[PDB]
């Protein structure tokens, strides 16, 4: 029976590297030809013995920069702000510095010129200390020539974008982007009605850990969601047609990449490969250096559509938690595996490469 061999898929997938990372609880979510497929795996909180459900609530940390280019690419559908204008256009506290000469592109795809992966430890989340930040940034290199994966950069696009909308950056998404895509089960700051559901992380130590405050993290990594309101995120992503016009035309803003770095493209949030590739191609893609160390980019000389024979992802962590979400849009395939532990991106992409051979 099909459902008897995708379900061995799954399970040869997901249970030896649950196994091999210790993962307390982990969800996967597949939506194959029009129809989601769900497969839930342990606990979502050791202590109180919750299984993890397709409903359970995962921080997803930085895929939520998917998120952020959503609300992004309606700012660009509003003709509300445009991807080349200096981001000292959008915000007056920085007219006079730095920002004057780094464009909304620049911080969206990480290329503003050393904005390092985290704000550092001196900036607290308060709105005086972040406007003082970018104030008296400077950057190690040109605007434009350097990847280098970043918070405090497409933070500031998505803090831009809200801007360029008249309204706070977690109202928008409460109010008019989760709605818009239909998602009644993600959430910036978890309502105490839903708690029951928001499964517990586990540290590097083994020790527990939800995501503390941060700069800008609603931004950069602030979105818990389940794996049945992610995968409808996925299948918005497949199909942008479905929606209204406005929300298709941000999703299709978030589907053109501007550089390559190796075998990725870059978009708004997603990262793009050509499909197929080898699984150790798409590790090396999404590996530590990637994210850690500054590559000079090969600029397209247009933006390129992020369609067809690809594959689309974006990893995403924090503390307790990881995440992977991956789709390939010419053949209406898509996955979401999220967990309650930090576990290397390599076996993410190990789980997810198994599973999307398999459905072939
Ligand atoms: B994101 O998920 O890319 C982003 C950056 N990041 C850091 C790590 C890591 O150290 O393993 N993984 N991803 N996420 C965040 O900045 C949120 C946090 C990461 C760890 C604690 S908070």
């Amino acid at each position: 029976a099909p459902a008897d061999r995708l379900k061995a898929l799954v399970d040869a997938a997901v249970q030896p590297v649950m196994k091999a990372n210790d993962i307390p609880g982990l969800a996967v979510a597949i939506s194959l030809k029009g129809e989601p497929h769900y497969f839930s795996y342990g606990l979502a909180s050791k202590e109180d013995g919750r299984r993890v459900t397709p409903e359970t609530l995962f921080e997803i940390g930085s895929v939520s920069k998917t998120f952020t280019a959503t609300l992004a690419g309606y700012a660009l559908a509003q003709d509300k702000m445009r991807l080349d204008d200096r981001a000292s256009q959008h915000w007056p506290a920085l007219q006079g510095s730095r920002f004057d000469g780094i464009s909304l592109l620049d911080l969206a795809t990480y290329t503003a010129g050393g904005l390092p992966l985290q704000f550092p430890d001196s900036v607290q989340k308060d709105q005086a200390q972040i406007r003082d930040y970018y104030r008296q940034w400077q950057p190690t290199y040109a605007p434009g020539s350097q990847r280098l994966y970043s918070n405090p950069s497409i933070g500031l696009f998505g803090y831009l974008a809200a801007r360029s909308l008249g309204q706070p950056f977690e109202r928008l998404m409460e109010q008019q982007v989760f709605p818009a895509l239909g998602l009644e089960q993600t959430h910036l700051d978890v309502p105490e009605a839903a708690l029951a559901q928001y499964a517990q992380g586990y540290g590097k130590d083994d020790r527990p850990l939800r995501v503390g405050p941060g700069p800008l993290d609603a931004e950069g990594h602030g979105v818990k969601t389940s794996a049945a309101d992610l995968l409808r995120f996925v299948d918005a992503n497949l199909h942008p047609e479905r929606l209204d016009r406005p929300w298709a035309q941000a999703l299709d803003a978030t589907h053109r990449g501007y550089y390559k770095v190796g075998d990725m493209t870059q978009g708004l949030g997603w990262e793009a490969y050509d499909w197929p590739i080898s699984l150790k191609r798409l590790q090396a893609g999404n590996s530590t250096p990637m994210a850690l160390q500054p590559h000079r980019i090969a600029r397209l000389p247009a933006p390129q559509a992020l369609e067809g024979q690809r594959l689309l992802n974006k990893t995403g962590s924090t503390n307790g938690f990881g995440a992977y979400v991956a789709f390939v849009p010419g053949r209406d395939l898509g996955l979401v595996i999220l967990a309650n532990r930090n576990y290397p991106n390599a076996e993410r992409v190990k789980i997810a490469y198994a599973i999307l051979s398999g459905l072939e």
